[PDB]
DNA sequence: CCGTTTCGCTCAAGTTAGTATATTAAAGCTGAACGAGAAACGTAAAATGATATAAATATCAATATATTAAATTAGATTTTGCATAAAAAACAGACTACATAATACTGTAAAACACAACATATGCAGTCACTATGCCGAC
């Protein structure tokens, strides 16, 4: 299609559908979260929890478009998920 | 071919994610009104093109010889650029003399108002009428 991420018609899609189509297949896999489950969204802060330990932090703050220095460490939170395994580094 | 149900969409009310400015200071942009000198135009007048023909005047080569305007000097001199310096007049730097304001001090009338006993119109105090439909009563 025009767009990287079109639907069975060929044709654009709305961001409010796309994140809708994952809400399904979340609570048909079966999981089990504490509070409000996870969403489309939160792929972008998996994305750069990854990002952050893969190559470095200075690379997971350009890629999300951020600027700023205050968000690079709330955006790196866990909330209470996994604990922050503290390596010997 | 047509009807029925699911699915792609957008409206409506909650649930989260992100970034952070106000005054000074000094311009810069652009619509609209303001104020002369030179040349292209144009009608009118002056000079010239038009036009031709026998007779009058100029066209010109090739060289001797007297004549002359005038650039080319070459020396003479007013003209022109530039101060130098003193006689002569302007003008601060002094100073007493002279008429004039700010001030020193005496001399005198009178403005400006409290104080006090009366005098009394006038606003306030107290009651009834003027002027005309309410309220209450019938229709």
């Amino acid at each position: 299609g025009e767009t990287i991420i079109a639907s069975t018609r060929r044709e654009p899609l709305s961001s409010g559908t796309v994140s809708r189509y994952f809400m399904r297949a979340r609570k048909a896999s079966g999981l089990s979260f504490e509070g409000d489950p996870p969403t489309f969204h939160e792929l972008r802060s998996l994305s750069a929890r990854l990002y952050e330990k893969q190559i470095s932090d200075k690379f997971a703050q350009h890629l999300l478009g951020h600027k700023s220095d205050t968000m690079a460490s709330q955006y790196r939170d866990d909330r209470g998920r996994e604990w922050d395994k503290i390596e010997i580094k």
